[PDB]
């Protein structure tokens, strides 16, 4: 589980090759991947910028047309804790990556 701190942000990774996949949209949602996919989306990119998001706490701040997706949320609370998905809509190859996320209170 990814180790967060309630009034940092964290970051969660999520990269895949533009190379080889092409530059494609990706979504992050809340939730594991088999179980809700992008149905709670935080995040959709038409692959080159965020064309929607839940609230501005959601991030991509990487080279998100290069292939870096990854998601970070801003000023963290401990209830932000809990499983995410990532979800590259590679045509032909998904990329998927699940993470559980948990924030201390304090440290």
């Amino acid at each position: 589980a990814v180790q967060g701190l309630a009034g940092h942000p964290v970051t969660l990774p999520c990269i895949y090759s533009t190379h080889l996949g092409g530059i494609v949209p990706m979504c992050w949602g809340l939730g594991e991947c088999r179980h809700s996919y992008c149905i709670r989306s935080l995040i959709w990119t038409n692959g080159y910028t965020v064309t929607h998001q839940r609230n501005s706490r959601y991030q991509l701040k990487g080279n998100i047309s290069e292939g870096n997706v990854s998601l970070t949320i801003e000023n963290t609370v401990v209830g932000d804790g809990g499983p995410y998905c990532c979800v590259v809509e590679i045509p032909g190859a998904f990329h998927f990556v699940d993470y559980m996320l948990e924030v201390k209170p304090e440290l």
